[PDB]
């Protein structure tokens, strides 16, 4: 399959949301991974937007990029705004952890990043047939 | 200053806690620094819990422990379940549930970063208190 890493700061929320959802449209064409450089802790709120829609998150762990570092992948694809890859490419995202506000307004950004990561992922899938 | 260090495995909870809390508790009396073995970063629920009892993180950073090992601490203080610091006068272990390791929704994640803030909180003043 063709491998992909997804890569932002922390591995909390735009690159675990990037994973899930290239698993679900991308089916078993595509090897995922997601990592950061610094990492800490899946974002509960990541979480509750991915299972809204039906998406598991049992899997989801945020790792550290460096154990990775001499690993090769088709696509690095870096989602916030690594050495060895085929294609780099950048899809800056919001940052739906750095939104304040009640739970239910930061869940508001986290659905608004997670809609746009789906579509563009979407889209990726299908301009590659 | 009494110096303390506090110990944990990524610097993102127990030992960012304990820090500001000794930090709070004990004024100006000791010089408080935490680190972890593997460092993360810091959990913004750690952060969450600490400025609902108007506790300041704005200095908080997540840190290795190896620029520290060969520094005099008075106390060396694990709160995980370690290096070894040849100029640590004391090694004591204060074991914590682990925060970080709650799964579920935000509200049941932040009910045991409170519990553990509270407990650390707690055994904090009583060791200032002490002697």
């Amino acid at each position: 399959p063709v491998s992909v890493l997804f890569l932002c700061t922390g591995n909390t929320a735009r690159s675990q949301l990037a994973q899930v959802l290239l698993e679900h449209h991308g089916g078993g064409r595509y090897a995922v991974t997601s990592a950061g450089l610094e990492p800490g802790s899946v974002n509960p709120l990541t979480v509750q937007v991915l299972q809204e829609s039906g998406l598991p998150t049992g899997h989801l762990q945020a790792k550290g990029v460096r154990p990775l570092i001499a690993e090769h992948f088709t696509y690095v694809i870096t989602v916030c705004d690594f050495p060895n890859a085929t294609y780099r490419l950048h899809w800056p995202f919001e940052d739906p952890a750095a939104a304040t506000g009640s739970e239910e307004e930061r869940l508001a950004v986290f659905r608004h990043v997670r809609d746009e990561i789906d579509a563009r992922i979407q889209a990726w899938v299908a301009a590659r047939v």
